[PDB]
């Protein structure tokens, strides 16, 4: 099972590269800069995390499997442009990524903003386009998840909150940094699961379900990186080490036992959570 | 008609005011400084250029007139969200922008990128809803264009070649500047004309004219800037490679071909007439 995850895994990569370097032509006039930067970040880089859960989740479906990547580039393109900004200097100040220098650093701080910028609007063209989907009422589904997903109820509310908690001496509770990981890493998670079930017109149980799974993940997920990455208040903080260690791993067996109503057509799913979250 | 057209800009600035104001509740978790920003940005403009003309558009055909000026809020905050990073330290670095101090200097540098961000996503959000049309096609149509017009091939892609000629020695030439114009504010005109014959289920004819009448205001529009901001006095500019007298008489027949393309229209096309005229 985690040979067949493993294979799955770099056909995503090569893919969702594959994807990125044709949706990005180099033009031939002064946006040549810009589009350098988009394709500098956006090719060769991550393990393709979001891109792979919609693939998975597609997969219980059986949903045309073209579509299903594009879906995957869209949500890499909001997942791209976050780091992007993430990285410049008034936010995390990073240098590095993927041990290659940021975008701020191999261009300026200004290709950095404007190539995030322009990365958030690719991710909607994408999605708009009628090889994603016959059913316009799916396409919408989509836009509109993705929309709620990124903005001020989403990703940037949960960078936002991040911020918030940098800047302020005093320590977030249990509820807030939950519901800062539900925003900054969870809405992207969740509309990788939920992609899959509007690209196959599942009923509520089901979405509530997928859905259910990308909480539970994108929880001990965060739980796991506080533990690696060892003033601002973290589960590892909160919960101490013994608890922090045993709630990740409950949350793995919560995920998946949240795909039990499927059969063998879940199992890349039940393996990404344990395999990579775990 | 130019009485009817401030009578519409002040009624469309309350609209858009009101609109953004429902859509940006502030919440008492610790998104409250980004949604208290995005307010900053959005409410309390502002002429609504880009908002009167979806309105101005959409009142060609029979289209509700509270969904125009949803349609207006969406690329309104395209519009808003791309001066937020436009005054930020790395750009333009403006700390004022018509008396009002800019975002990263009434909150700070990242929150101006935050509610820059989030502004983005909200435009696709409010074009996604049913209140927008009850055809779907409709509304895929509007995201598309928006999409197109704000990325890489729109707005953005234009806002880099500005950046490009600010930081090379290499003056510009007329068709690359006239393509600098075309995507850094031509993108978003010709989105709030298309929007209307969207809207209106017009046919390619109807559509084209409408993106013809965008175009043409559009270099009008930065013509006129690039006098404007002279007479207030190294890139290349309209103003630069023409020559006083052939920017002024262009931007006049610039006027006049934007009109030109409504020649199909009957009264109900007078707002964008009077709006082609203010535009100088
Ligand atoms: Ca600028």
């Amino acid at each position: 099972m985690a040979v067949n995850l493993k294979t799955m895994m770099e056909q995503v990569a090569q893919d969702i590269d594959r994807l990125f370097a044709e949706q990005l032509p180099v033009p031939e006039d002064p946006r040549r800069r810009l589009v350098e930067a988009m394709r500098y970040a956006a090719i060769g880089g991550g393990k393709r995390l979001r891109p792979l859960l919609v693939v998975a989740t597609c997969a219980l479906f059986n949903v045309d499997r073209e579509a299903a990547l594009r879906v995957g580039m869209a949500i890499e393109c909001i997942h791209v442009y976050s780091l992007i900004h993430d990285d410049m200097p008034c936010m995390d100040n990073d240098d590095l990524r993927r041990g290659k220098p940021t975008v701020h650093k191999a261009f300026d701080d200004a290709s950095a903003v404007l190539s995030g910028d322009a990365l958030q609007a690719l991710a909607f063209e994408i999605l708009s386009e009628e090889k994603i989907h016959t059913d316009p009422h799916v396409r919408l589904e989509l836009i509109q998840a993705l929309a709620i997903a990124s903005g001020k109820d989403g990703m940037v509310g949960g960078q936002a909150i991040d911020l918030a908690a940098e800047t302020s001496t005093v320590p977030f509770d249990l509820p807030t940094i939950t519901r800062l990981q539900q925003l900054k890493t969870g809405a992207l998670f969740g509309f990788c699961l939920e992609a899959g079930a509007i690209m196959g017109r599942q009923n509520k149980d089901i979405r509530d379900r997928l859905k259910a799974y990308a909480r539970d993940i994108g929880l001990a997920f965060q739980i796991a990186d506080d533990l690696i990455d060892a003033g601002k208040a973290t589960f590892l903080s909160l919960l101490g080490l013994e608890k922090a260690r045993s709630q990740a791993q409950a949350l793995v067996d919560q995920a998946i036992a949240h795909l039990s109503v499927f059969g063998s057509e879940a199992d890349y799913l039940r393996s990404i959570a344990r395999y990579i979250v775990a």
